[PDB]
């Protein structure tokens, strides 16, 4: 079944979420032309281990070889940090972090635009983040995840973009991926009504082109089949009595931590 976090667990999630968000805030200045994704990963891991006294939940997860996932341009997700992969002017890059602290996971990612942004890159990232934001604003007890997934897809598709179907958001807590699955599109299979205390992620993967993807032969790197740009933003949240609280909010987020309804 689905778990409803206790006040104590929610506090631990706040701590874990804050740490994950802080890794993204910390790494930002390093995401510039010339840097390798491999070094960004090491910088993130050193910070997580030595500064936050936490641990990356990604390393070893289903065999994932690195500490954080770094995906560039057409790479949709699971990009493997490589000391030989350099960021360049115009690149859009997603750094996805998941830390475990005091037994709980904080999961979040954001897009970084490297050097001079390309209007398409800016547009895709902005729209992708806005799709996450619109979804967050819908979160509150009584709402069905199907409605949220449908809303995300409708928005994204109205922009001329597509939503990746192979991946979804997820419940989170002592487990990296717990129930329920949080699809970012409309599916007849989705029937999960939100309840206070639920902690999960919303992390839409949006392609500028077609939805189809391909996994490279390193068994991890996923790219858009048409090699169009793909962007993703992710936040871990806790459903409150009248909305939700974003546990991985950053200083650069343009949405409040506490979203209240009435
Ligand atoms: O939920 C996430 O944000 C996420 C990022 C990477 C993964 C993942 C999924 C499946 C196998 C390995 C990994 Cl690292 O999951
Ligand atoms: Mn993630
Ligand atoms: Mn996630
Ligand atoms: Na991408």
């Amino acid at each position: 079944a689905i778990s409803i976090k206790t006040p104590e667990d929610i506090e631990k999630m706040r701590v874990a979420g804050r740490l994950a968000a802080e890794v993204l805030e910390m790494i930002e200045p390093y995401v510039k032309p010339g840097v390798s994704t491999g070094e960004l990963d090491r910088i993130c891991n050193d910070y997580i281990v030595n500064e936050q006294h936490a641990v990356s939940a990604c390393l070893g997860y289903h065999g994932y070889p690195k500490s954080v996932c770094i995906s560039i341009n057409e790479v949709v997700c699971h990009g493997i940090p490589d000391d030989a992969k350099l960021l360049k002017d115009g690149d859009i890059v997603n750094i996805d972090v998941t830390v475990i602290k005091d037994g709980f996971h904080g999961d979040t990612s954001k897009m970084f635009i490297v050097g001079k942004p390309t209007i398409m890159g800016e547009r895709l990232c902005r729209i992708t983040q806005e799709s996450l934001y619109l979804a967050l604003r819908m979160v509150k007890p009584g709402i069905n995840l199907r409605e949220i997934g449908a809303a995300i897809q409708k928005f994204v598709e109205a922009e001329g973009f597509s939503v990746v179907r192979e991946y979804c958001g997820h419940g989170i807590g002592r487990g990296f991926h717990e129930e329920p699955q949080v699809l970012h599109y409309d599916s007849r299979e989705t029937n999960v009504v939100l309840k206070p205390g639920m902690t999960f992620t919303i992390e839409p993967m949006v392609n500028a082109g077609k939805k189809e993807i391909r996994t490279m032969k390193d068994g991890w790197t996923v790219k858009t089949k048409d090699r169009s740009l793909s962007a993703q933003y992710e936040h871990t949240i806790v459903v409150t009595d009248n909305g939700c609280e974003i546990l991985t909010l950053r200083k650069d987020d343009t949405i409040p931590a506490i979203i209240s309804h009435d």
